[PDB]
C-alpha cells in the first residue's frame, strides 16, 4: 500500500497517555518524493520519529506494507550520527564498494575538498577520538551515507540547514533528484530551506504536532496564506 500511510497518528513519548501528537492522517504511496515543511519546533521531528516507529502510538497502529509486513525503513532525524572510523568506510556503511556509485555520490556531496584538505584523505578517524571537522561537513557525510545506501526509501532532516552554501546545496540537491527519479524511489525530506520548498512533486505540511495535507504544490495556491509569499 501506501509507504507513509498514518490512520490514527497518536504517538506519545510517555509509556501511558499523554500524546504529543495525534490525528495524523497521510498517505503516501511509492515512487512519491513528500519532502516535509513546517515551522519552528512544530513536531517535526516527533512526527518523523512516529513515522519511523519509535514513538508509541495510542490510537492505533498506523498499518504497513512492502514497498515492492514491514518496518525497516531509513532515517536519519536531526544531528550527524559519525562513525569513529575512517571517513570512506563511513559513507558505505557496510554496502557494496563501487567506484562510479562512491564517485557519484562524493561529487553530489562535494566531500573532494574535505578528502584532499585531510593530509589522510577519507582514512581519518571521523568523529569522536579521531580529527574534528565542521558541523556542516559531518551534515554532508551523514547524509550521504543514507543516500548511498540506495533503499526504496529515503528520510532526511535538515540537510541544507546544517550547512546553507550554495555550491554543496545545489549539487546535492541536483544528485538527489536525479537519482530519486532513476531509481523512482520514495524520498522524504525536513528542512527550512525555501530553494526548493515548492516543487512538482508532493509538500506536506507539519504544525502543532499535525499535518494538514501531503499533496501537490497547488494546495500552497489553495491555502490562505502562501507561506508569507516565500
Amino acid at each position: 500500500n501506501f509507504c507513509v500511510q498514518i490512520i490514527g497518528g497518536f504517538f506519545t513519548w510517555t509509556p501511558d497517555g499523554i500524546p504529543t501528537l495525534s490525528n495524523i492522517t497521510i498517505r503516501i504511496p511509492r515512487g512519491q518524493l513528500t519532502m516535509i515543511v513546517g515551522q519552528v519546533g512544530c513536531g517535526k521531528s516527533s512526527l518523523l520519529l512516529a513515522t519511523l516507529g519509535e514513538m508509541q502510538k495510542v490510537s492505533g497502529a498506523v498499518f504497513w506494507n512492502s514497498n515492492l509486513s514491514r518496518g525497516p525503513v531509513a532515517y536519519a532525524s536531526q544531528k550527524p550520527w559519525l562513525l569513529n572510523a575512517t571517513v570512506e568506510e563511513n559513507i558505505t556503511f557496510e554496502s557494496p564498494f563501487n567506484k562510479q556509485r562512491y564517485k557519484m555520490v562524493i561529487e553530489a556531496c562535494s566531500l573532494q575538498p574535505d578528502i584532499d584538505i585531510l593530509p589522510h584523505g577519507d582514512q581519518t578517524q571521523i568523529g569522536e577520538r579521531g580529527i574534528n571537522l565542521s558541523g556542516g561537513q559531518r551534515q554532508r557525510i551523514s547524509v550521504a551515507r543514507a543516500l548511498y545506501q540506495q533503499t526504496n526509501v529515503v528520510f532526511l532532516d535538515d540537510p541544507f540547514s546544517a550547512l546553507d552554501v550554495h555550491l554543496s546545496d545545489h549539487l546535492m540537491q541536483a544528485g538527489i533528484l536525479e537519482l530519486l527519479r532513476d531509481d523512482k524511489r520514495t524520498v522524504v525530506l525536513v528542512t527550512h530551506k525555501l530553494q526548493y520548498l515548492p516543487h512538482a512533486d508532493w509538500i506536506i505540511a507539519m504544525k502543532d504536532g499535525t499535518i494538514q495535507r501531503e499533496g501537490t504544490l497547488k494546495d500552497f495556491q489553495r491555502s490562505e496564506c502562501q507561506l508569507f509569499e516565500h
